[PDB]
DNA sequence: TTGCAGTGCCCACAGAGGCCAGCAGGGGGCGCTAGTGAGGTGGTTTTTATATGTTTTGTTATGTATTGTTTATTTTCCCTTTAATTTTAGGATATGAAAACAAGAAT
């Protein structure tokens, strides 16, 4: 599977033949970890090389996040982090962005890699320029916390405490400054909201 | 001839005015000199100015140290597979302790 995953990574225009489709699906639901990470790595390489036409299989991809393994979840986090970082405006990002913070407390290693993943993804210093990037960053955060209400809020604040404890010394306080750089901007958003109540 | 009334003449002493030396008035022209005043020349220094030597400043080139870069050998996190290692009966041992027997002792 790993080798033929490299093969289809070279040539994405083969992932239509039905018997290999049955085989890769069976290895997704095979009773072993290593085949599962090989198959999800195949699908993730297909997704990164071909952003389109894989969203029909995105439901299987997003249900492979929870696999009771160790490296399978690291691999699927890498896949979804690269999906998030390379194509914005995908219609099911924020719902996606919910599910892995639900797994931040699961293991110590996942806790780490997710923490710096989102810290590079969201909580960067962002100097005084490029207002629109900060703007739809704020928009994405609001969509995440809005989709957060049905299940529960404790996971994301636990993530916040994970970032808080991670910098026990000064270390320039990179998120911390950015933290206040967020909140007044949200106040600024409120300052420009002025009138839609779901976003409020 | 005389007395009286009136005239002539001579002198003389002031009386008068020209003559004269003496003397004082105003201004003309020269003999000579003390004392500045100014102008010109020479000396001195001095002051500006000019040129030379030394040093200071500015520019250039080389070497060392610092930061960055793709390797590159750790290294370390994560699998599937054994190699001790542990736990649970199951049988056998042992060492004890009553139990029975045999041996003094008494009645």
């Amino acid at each position: 599977m790993k080798c033929l995953s490299e093969v289809v990574a070279v040539d994405p225009s083969i992932l239509a033949r039905l018997d290999m489709q049955r085989g890769v699906h069976g290895r997704l639901m095979d009773n072993s970890t290593s085949v599962r990470e090989a198959a999800v790595e195949l699908l993730g390489r297909f997704v990164l090389c071909r952003p389109q036409l894989a969203e029909q299989y995105y439901d299987m991809l997003i249900e492979r996040i929870l696999d009771t393994g160790i490296s399978v979840r690291k691999r699927v986090i890498k896949i979804l982090r690269d999906i998030c970082i390379e194509q914005p405006t995908f219609p099911k990002i924020t719902e996606m962005c919910v599910k892995m913070i639900r797994r931040v407390n699961d293991e110590e290693g996942i806790k780490k890699l997710v923490n710096e993943t989102f810290q590079k993804l969201w909580f960067t210093p962002t100097p005084h320029n490029d207002k629109e990037a900060m703007t739809r960053k704020i928009l994405n955060i609001t969509d995440v916390v809005a989709a957060c209400r049905d299940t529960g809020y404790d996971w994301f604040e636990q993530l916040l405490q994970n970032l808080l404890k991670s910098e026990e010394d000064s270390s320039y306080k990179p998120v911390k400054k950015a933290c206040t750089q967020l909140v007044d901007n949200l106040v600024e958003h409120i300052l420009k909201y002025e009138e839609n109540s779901g976003r409020l």
